[PDB]
C-alpha cells in the first residue's frame, strides 16, 4: 500500500469546516450582483449552487465556487419526433441566450469591477480576494425535455462562447448524490473525495493522467459504484480496492457500462459528446491501481 488507512480516511474529508460559509457566500454575492442590476432584476433568474461546493465532494481548499444563474422567463425544449413542436406551443421572444450572458457579465462587473471579472468559455469568474473564493458563475436557461408518454424532465441548458449548446441536470444530481449519500451512511461522498484527491496526487508528482478524466467524470464513476461495495466494508483502504476494481472490470467491455448514466441519471455516460470514453475510464483504472501498489500474491 503506497499509502496507510490514515492518510486514505484523512483525504476522505472535506478541505475546511467552512465549506457550507463559502458557498453561501459565494451564492448571496452573486444574487446581490442580479438583483442589484437594473436590467436583471426585472427578469425571473434564480441563483443557486452546483458542482463539488453544492455537492460537498470539494477537496481543494478555496477552489472555485459554481453557482448557477438560470433564467426562467423562457424554456427552451425538446420533444420526441412523434410529437409537432406547434401542438405544444410556441413562444417566440426577442431575448436570446448571448444577451443573457453578456447581462450577466454586465451586473459582475458592476458589482465587482472590470478587473475582477473574466470572461470564459462556459462561465464568468470573479476572482478571489481575501473574503470571497473565486466563483465561476454559469448563466442558464430554462430547460425541458419531454418523453413519450408527456412527462418532462427539467435542467439548465447554455451555450459556450464557441457555439456549443450544452444541457446539464444540476439539481437532480445534487438530489440523487443527497439520496446515495444517506444510503451508504454518508460514505459515497467521502469515496468521491478520496478519488478526487487520488487524481490530483497522481497529476502532482508526475503520473500520466489523462487529460479526459475529468473530476465530474470521477463523481459519475463513483456515483456508479454500487452501494454494497461501500456498506460491506470495514477499511477506506478495501472500499478503495474493491470500487478501482469494480470499474476496471465494467470498463473493459463498452457493452458492461454503455447503459451506465451520470449522477442525475439523466444523461448517458457514455453516449457520444463526452470527452472521455470508457477505455479512458478503464485506462485510469489501470493507472490508479499500479499507482497504489496493493498487495499480491
Ligand atoms: O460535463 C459536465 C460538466 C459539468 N456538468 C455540470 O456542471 C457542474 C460543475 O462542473 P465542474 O466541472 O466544476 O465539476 P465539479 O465542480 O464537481 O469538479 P471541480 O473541477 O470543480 O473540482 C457539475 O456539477 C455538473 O452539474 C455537467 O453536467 N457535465
Ligand atoms: O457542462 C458543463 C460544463 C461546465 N460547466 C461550468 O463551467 C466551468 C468551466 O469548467 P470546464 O473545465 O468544464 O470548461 P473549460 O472552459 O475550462 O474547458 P476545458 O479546457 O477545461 O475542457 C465549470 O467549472 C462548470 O462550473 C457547467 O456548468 N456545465
Ligand atoms: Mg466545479
Amino acid at each position: 500500500a503506497k499509502y496507510t488507512e490514515d492518510q486514505l480516511t484523512s483525504w476522505t474529508k472535506p478541505p475546511s469546516d467552512s465549506e457550507q460559509t463559502k458557498l453561501e457566500n459565494s451564492e448571496k454575492m452573486v444574487r446581490e450582483a442580479i438583483s442589484s442590476d437594473e436590467k436583471l432584476s426585472k427578469k425571473t433568474i434564480e441563483t443557486f449552487g452546483q458542482g463539488s461546493y453544492a455537492n460537498n465532494t470539494n477537496v481543494r481548499l478555496n477552489s472555485d465556487i459554481d453557482i448557477n444563474v438560470k433564467y426562467s422567463d423562457g424554456f427552451y425544449f425538446d420533444l420526441p419526433k412523434d410529437k409537432s413542436r406547434e401542438d405544444f406551443g410556441i413562444t417566440l421572444t426577442s431575448y436570446s441566450y448571448e444577451e443573457y450572458k453578456d447581462d450577466v457579465e454586465n451586473a459582475l462587473v458592476n458589482k465587482f469591477g472590470r478587473s475582477e471579472v473574466v470572461r470564459k468559455d462556459k462561465c464568468i469568474t470573479v476572482k478571489e480576494n481575501s473574503y470571497r473564493v473565486e466563483t465561476d458563475v454559469v448563466p442558464t436557461w430554462d430547460y425541458r425535455r419531454y418523453s413519450e408518454n408527456g412527462n418532462y424532465v427539467q435542467g439548465t441548458k447554455f451555450k459556450t462562447d464557441k457555439g456549443i449548446w450544452i444541457d446539464n441536470y444540476p439539481k437532480q444530481h445534487i438530489a440523487n448524490g443527497i439520496s446515495k449519500n444517506n444510503n451508504t451512511a454518508r460514505r459515497f461522498k467521502r469515496l468521491t473525495r478520496l478519488h478526487r484527491k487520488l487524481r490530483y496526487k497522481m497529476i502532482d508528482d508526475g503520473g500520466n493522467v489523462s487529460d479526459n478524466i475529468t473530476s465530474f467524470l470521477l463523481e459519475c464513476l463513483v456515483w456508479n459504484v454500487p452501494n454494497r461495495i461501500m456498506n460491506d466494508y470495514d477499511t477506506w483502504t478495501e472500499r478503495l480496492k474493491q470500487s478501482i476494481i469494480y470499474l476496471y472490470n465494467n470498463t473493459r467491455e463498452e457493452s458492461s457500462c454503455k447503459e451506465w448514466g451520470e449522477v442525475s441519471e439523466l444523461l448517458y455516460l457514455f453516449h457520444g459528446g463526452r470527452k472521455w470514453t470508457s477505455k479512458d475510464v478503464n485506462s485510469y483504472m489501470v493507472l490508479l491501481w499500479n499507482h497504489l501498489e496493493f498487495l499480491e500474491h
